[PDB]
């Protein structure tokens, strides 16, 4: 539906976060409410929380 792209690298020490590379495609699992979103990587297949301000619709 709506695909998002990472705007910056994100590496987290919280293992339930999704870490990702600038340019990687991600998707939202729930909705766009909140500053932290449950997300899924379209490249690694992993699911985890991400900061909303690190991604944009592509």
């Amino acid at each position: 539906v709506t695909t998002f792209v990472a705007l910056y690298d994100y590496e987290s020490w919280i293992e339930t976060d999704l870490s990702f590379k600038k340019g990687e495609r991600l998707q939202i699992v729930n909705n766009t409410e909140g500053d932290w979103w449950l997300a899924h990587s379209l490249t690694t297949g992993q699911t985890g929380y991400i900061p909303s301000n690190y991604v944009a619709p592509s």
